[PDB]
């Protein structure tokens, strides 16, 4: 049961890598997400009071 | 786009996640094929060796 034993394993390190990333494209994604809202909200800020 | 890149790599991540349990499934499966082959061979030898007693 070699073979079998070490897909087994193969497919929960596979399992686990993929939930890991999933988490870290939610990350990176609600950081880019607020630096373009501050971004947008400084330079709303900028535009209302002129230079 | 970098909306649609994230986008597309949480369904990447997704589907990997299935995959990876599909997977597991289907070595399951074999573990049973495996082991099957296993009792009929070794019942078969006992067979042979009770009778040919």
């Amino acid at each position: 049961s070699s073979a079998l034993d070490k897909l087994k394993e193969f497919g929960n390190t596979l399992e686990d890598k993929a939930r890991e990333l999933i988490s870290r494209i939610k990350q990176s994604e609600l950081s880019a997400k607020m630096r373009e809202w501050f971004s947008e909200t400084f330079q709303k800020v900028k535009e209302k009071l002129k230079i």
